[PDB]
């Protein structure tokens, strides 16, 4: 996927778990925003096309995205447990990392 | 697991290498530290509970988790080419990095 | 594999992914680099094996291989969507993290 | 995933198919509306959630899911055959199938 | 499976799901209902043996079987999301097409 | 495969029954048979390029497969059974599936 | 399931082997015999619910399942061999074990 | 695993089980307990390295792990159906085995 | 395989262990132990056809065929820690179980 | 499949190679002839029959087999590679083996 | 295994071949004599230890065992079609090139 | 891989196996041997592009990497059983018929 039809995937599931009644639905929105999330890291956005691969903007964009990635796993670590509220509120939670990363890079 | 009972892990196994006397024992004891780590770096502990994720302390922890998975790792490759007494060692050094991190989080 | 076999697998593979002509050898070499990376970046060069693990060396040697993995993979992704000559002009573009590297501790 | 969200996969899908330039994105997103629409043919759609499981609407229902089931099929037949432009008209021409069933029972 | 094992496979599992209390059960129940509708839509019974394969008949027999089919999906749907007491709806609400069969076969 | 293929394994496959003295030969047979089916059905036949994709024709014939795959499915569970005549005699009345097809699409 | 469902399981595929003609289906009704085994050798029966999990009402109840499962085995490997009489032979002694321990226990 | 291990594993897993609060926690622990036992019923305790493997000792230590092993599967069906709190008193009631067998061979 | 196949395996492979000199050997040849054990213990001798199939007789059989599958068990674990010498060792001693055995029964 | 029947498979699957447009079509048909033709190297032609298994016959016949896997194998690589054309001329090439067996043996 | 206990496994399992009385005895036998066959080519027998790897000796030796491998899986593949007598017969007549083979190097 | 390739692929292993200190290295270099032989062995060398496909040269050529692989496969015997210097021996023997073919057609 490229890496906007990746954040759209992130996008969707956030959705999807917002909504969502039980833990099965909130564990499978939560393995695909994993996947979405593992496979965007290394991608290089638009408005940094130009700028050196090891530069501090592209390194922590790679860094915003490990620790999205940590609280993903996070927050499917307690859907696993069938806490479906907790991992809906670690969700939105989420949505802080997802800005700070638009603020600088989108 | 959560992140007491991936310490807990991590602890026994240490114990496992240090009285094992091949490398099958040891190989084993690895993998489950492996797994360990790889569960625990996106945890959150309990006394940084209160802190923004992207703290300073989050992210040393997280570092500091990497740093640890990259030992093992390496510990394991020894193990793997069935150098008993060097992974012992390497596992013993591990220590290390476990204490370091118990210092400013534990 | 250990640390020097790694290297010879990331040289060969670059040759070889310059001189194909399709987008099945450039994806299996790139798979090839995906491996060898994944397997050094927990080593310890020669020229750091009196440093503390946690050294400054040590983590900036860690940080670079984590570069060429992200690196590697959006050139995968590339060969992946079958655009043969990007994925090689990403390949190339890859020897300027080799080389940053190696000018530091090879 | 709920029926809402089935028809969301198969929107969404539609337009990475309509923007793809490669075979690799095509495919995949034949698949995820394959699955989609394996997963939707067997719901009951709310304006006919008071009607016989056998009556005519939840049977036509049914049918014009098989048929759009046949279709993806087909589309993803080309795909498999790296025909990428083909494997787009056969895709835009399914919407036909979706229209159908929306003017009746969405 | 003949034709007869599968009925009492499906009469089986309908008794299982309605003792149930859990969700295990009832997808596991619901699992060998798939298995055994499966096997049996393809059969001849006995008293459409002197009819044609295309018949009026025969044709109506694989209808209401692919109905079959998709109302045990949407139970098994349901009890995956761990809503035991809709799928136990759904499970009841299914012996309509049991019984509209017999009616005219059995 | 495409339709004139999936035709083409299908009168290989009855050849290949009939003359055949064991149950393992016409298993497999019939496997071949049940795949090319489960391709075919998808379709358009050529005299049918022109209707649309739910046209009485195109409903015809999408509904003659599934008959066709039911009376193979019929034909493998006596072959599985060890039951090689009748499995056999089961397959040459496939043809009257086969012919009413042709005659009208062919 | 509950140790009545595996009972329950067993008295269905007695039948089932009685009636059958082949090998087939005498083998996949004692493979099912030999799971219901597996799961209900570890159940405590109503009438020893009040004796201690070590009391020698258990443990011959544990000991006849062992005792079944064996012969079970056995059977079924007349079954493999295909000799269908012999295995159905096997089958029907069994009813000599099931009903030495209805007697005490059941 | 030694003897010993497994022992070590047995404890660590009814202290995990008794402090959980959903069902994925005690099955994983469950089927940790299980394997520790699977491994350890065939091993010789201390105590007994100098009875024949037939001796009466040995023999009984066997049929203790047996008995461990069949209220262990007891207790996974339980946790198996979600059911927490029924599976805590099992594994809690397992310990009246853990303490007889630890009363003559520990 | 019949009794005496699975007889003639369990004594050709003490003999491969016996001039084994490296832990594959050992290994192999005890995997193939365990399945020619596994398929034996249910099995009733000639000497002993005459017998009830809960005579002590039969079960003392199948309580010497489970003696010697735990030991064949604890070779296997020896093997699996590279320990040659201890498992060739113990290979030895599970000859009193094959021995026994046959003072009653061969 | 008997000799002819994987005679006639070879024979099929060229005439799909030369037709086919697109990389897949050709992969897919040369692996069933490597199948065909592992399966085929190791009969008696009806031509051969009376001839010793260690006959010159029988040895040229074997010899011609593993040079047409060969050079099916040589095929298949180039079909791996997306050259569609190259891979077409290879199998036209290897006509030359089926000949020059047919013209001794058929 | 070493060249001998290859051999042992192939008189072995002609032994088994030839009492046995189903196809599935039969299978399994051929199938071990399969695998010894495939482990054999390559190994160097003792009288050849001082001829060179290419020498006609050599080579001719391998050439037997692949011939042994074609009759082999020429028997199976009779047995695979249920054909026991013919497959016993085609197993006694491997015979043959056993010998052929045991004059020379053996 | 193209035959260049590979040949490369032998020249790296050969090299690995020699500096190797333990059976895990060597069994993977020489697995890797094993592959690019079998890669190898239908392809065309530039010297014989000319030739008949059954030529003297090309029979020659196919002969000796059969060769070849019948020696990588004894080397990897000796590695499997842990016999390191044995391997290393074995893979030192084998230059002589990497020599032998490229007099003649390298
Ligand atoms: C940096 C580390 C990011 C994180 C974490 C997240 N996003 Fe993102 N996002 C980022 C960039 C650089 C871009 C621009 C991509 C481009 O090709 O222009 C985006 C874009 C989006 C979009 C818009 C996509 C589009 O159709 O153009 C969305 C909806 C989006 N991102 C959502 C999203 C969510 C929900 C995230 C957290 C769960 C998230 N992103 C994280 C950079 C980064
Ligand atoms: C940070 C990067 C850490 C590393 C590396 C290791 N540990 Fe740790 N440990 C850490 C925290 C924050 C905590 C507190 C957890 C809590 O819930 O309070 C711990 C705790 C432990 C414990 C005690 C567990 C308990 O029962 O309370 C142990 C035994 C332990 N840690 C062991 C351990 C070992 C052996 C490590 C290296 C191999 C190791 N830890 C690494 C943080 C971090
Ligand atoms: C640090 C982050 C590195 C990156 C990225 C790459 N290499 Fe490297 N390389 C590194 C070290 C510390 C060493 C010394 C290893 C030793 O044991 O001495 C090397 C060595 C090489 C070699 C020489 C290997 C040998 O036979 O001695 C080569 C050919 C090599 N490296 C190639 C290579 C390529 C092609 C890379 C990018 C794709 C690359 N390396 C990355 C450290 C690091
Ligand atoms: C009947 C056989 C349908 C076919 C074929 C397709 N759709 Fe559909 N769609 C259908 C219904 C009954 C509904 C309403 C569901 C509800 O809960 O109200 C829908 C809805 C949609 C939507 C809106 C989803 C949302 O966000 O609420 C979309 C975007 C949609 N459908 C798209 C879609 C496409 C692209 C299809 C063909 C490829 C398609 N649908 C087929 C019924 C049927
Ligand atoms: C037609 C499409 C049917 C559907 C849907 C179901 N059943 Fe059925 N059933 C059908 C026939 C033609 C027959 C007669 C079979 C025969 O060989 O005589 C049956 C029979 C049964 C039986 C009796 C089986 C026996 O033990 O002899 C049972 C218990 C039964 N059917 C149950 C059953 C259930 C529970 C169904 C829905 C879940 C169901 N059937 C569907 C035809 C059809
Ligand atoms: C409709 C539901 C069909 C069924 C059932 C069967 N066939 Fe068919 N067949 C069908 C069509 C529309 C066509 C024309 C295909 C075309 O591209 O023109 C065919 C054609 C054949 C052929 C000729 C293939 C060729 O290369 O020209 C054969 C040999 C054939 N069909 C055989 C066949 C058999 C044996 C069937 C039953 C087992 C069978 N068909 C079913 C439509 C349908
Ligand atoms: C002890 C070792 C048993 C063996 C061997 C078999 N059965 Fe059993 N059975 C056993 C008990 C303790 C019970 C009572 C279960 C309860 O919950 O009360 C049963 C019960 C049955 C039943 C009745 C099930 C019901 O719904 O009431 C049946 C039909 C039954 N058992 C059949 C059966 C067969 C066919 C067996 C051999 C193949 C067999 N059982 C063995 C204990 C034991
Ligand atoms: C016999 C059938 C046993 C059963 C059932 C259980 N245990 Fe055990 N245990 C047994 C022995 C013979 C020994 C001594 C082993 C030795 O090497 O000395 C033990 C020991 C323990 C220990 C101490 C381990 C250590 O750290 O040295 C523990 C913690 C222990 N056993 C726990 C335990 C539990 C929780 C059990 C039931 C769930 C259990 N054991 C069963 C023999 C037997
Ligand atoms: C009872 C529990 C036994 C155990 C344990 C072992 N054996 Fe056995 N063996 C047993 C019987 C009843 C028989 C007679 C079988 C018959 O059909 O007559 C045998 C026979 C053998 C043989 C001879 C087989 C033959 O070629 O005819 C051998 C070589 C043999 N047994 C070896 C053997 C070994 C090595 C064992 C332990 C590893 C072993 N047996 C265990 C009963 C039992
Ligand atoms: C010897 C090494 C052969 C090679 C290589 C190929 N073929 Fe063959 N073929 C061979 C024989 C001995 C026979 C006669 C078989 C018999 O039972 O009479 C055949 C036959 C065929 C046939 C006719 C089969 C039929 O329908 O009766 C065909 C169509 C055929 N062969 C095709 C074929 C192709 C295309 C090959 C290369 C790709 C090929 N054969 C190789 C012997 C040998
Ligand atoms: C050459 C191509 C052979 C074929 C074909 C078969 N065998 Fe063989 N066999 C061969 C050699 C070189 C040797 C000597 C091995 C040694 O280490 O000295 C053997 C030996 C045997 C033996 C004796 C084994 C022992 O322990 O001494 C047996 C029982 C034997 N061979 C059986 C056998 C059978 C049954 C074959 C056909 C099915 C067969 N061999 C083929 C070389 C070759
Ligand atoms: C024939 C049966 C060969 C055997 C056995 C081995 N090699 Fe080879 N090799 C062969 C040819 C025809 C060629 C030339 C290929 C070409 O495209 O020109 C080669 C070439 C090599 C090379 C050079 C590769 C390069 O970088 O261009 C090497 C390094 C090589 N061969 C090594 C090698 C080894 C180590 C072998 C045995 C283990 C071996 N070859 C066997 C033909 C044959
Ligand atoms: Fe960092
Ligand atoms: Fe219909
Ligand atoms: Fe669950
Ligand atoms: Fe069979
Ligand atoms: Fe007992
Ligand atoms: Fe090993
Ligand atoms: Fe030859
Ligand atoms: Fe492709
Ligand atoms: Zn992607
Ligand atoms: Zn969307
Ligand atoms: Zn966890
Ligand atoms: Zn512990
Ligand atoms: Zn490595
Ligand atoms: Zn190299
Ligand atoms: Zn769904
Ligand atoms: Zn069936
Ligand atoms: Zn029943
Ligand atoms: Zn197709
Ligand atoms: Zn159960
Ligand atoms: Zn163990
Ligand atoms: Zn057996
Ligand atoms: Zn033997
Ligand atoms: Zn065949
Ligand atoms: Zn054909
Ligand atoms: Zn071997
Ligand atoms: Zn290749």
């Amino acid at each position: 996927a490229d890496l906007e039809d990746n954040m759209h995937t992130l996008n969707d599931n956030l959705k999807v778990i917002e909504k969502a009644d039980n833990a099965t639905t909130v564990k499978d929105a939560l393995t695909k925003m994993q996947a979405a999330a593992q496979d965007a890291w290394s991608a290089t956005p638009p408005k940094l096309e130009d700028k050196s691969p090891d530069s501090p903007e592209m390194s922590d964009f790679r860094c915003g995205f490990w620790e999205l990635i940590g609280q993903i796993n996070a927050a499917l670590h307690l859907a696993k447990q069938c806490k479906v509220k907790e991992a809906q509120a670690a969700a939105e939670q989420l949505k802080t990392t997802c800005n700070a990363c638009h603020q600088k890079y989108r």
